[PDB]
């Protein structure tokens, strides 16, 4: 379509196709695949280090179970939070 | 940062602090914020429909009402999988 966001979406669903897309499913996975999923896809996790470190073993907390498209946007998304400053003015 | 699946959340920054850094919050927007934001990155008038405004009546419901960055992406998400059946098999 052409629309910036889906070249956003694109790269985010090309991305879970390169770990749901070997196997039955193409929409969810294990916890312990989109967890790897983000550290190999984003490099985030050798630049910063507390809260990401928990938000990682949170999926691997249980890790074997399924997840949804929802878990992973939400990790992305919080996970950006975390560095985020770039966008404040000040401490809050 | 610098990974395939950064270009992704590089984008959605760059999209929604062009609508919520209009005003004294760079990170939060009101309901109609989301709802100008989401239909200018996106063209929906022409592919899938009408489940595509309860969502966007679901940002009408309270409309006045602040939204973060993970109801962005969790809209954005939950959209995405409400109609890209491109995606699936067929099948259920």
């Amino acid at each position: 379509m052409e629309t910036p966001l889906e070249k956003a979406l694109t790269t985010m669903v090309t991305t879970f196709h390169k770990y749901s897309g070997r196997e039955g499913s193409k929409l969810t996975l294990s916890r312990k695949e989109l967890k790897e999923l983000i550290k190999k896809e984003l490099c985030l996790g050798e630049m910063k280090e507390s809260s990401i470190d928990d938000l990682m073993k949170s999926l691997d907390k249980n890790s074997d179970q399924e997840i949804d498209f929802k878990e992973y946007s939400v990790f992305l998304t919080m996970l950006c939070m975390a560095y985020n400053d770039f966008f404040l003015e000040d401490n809050k």
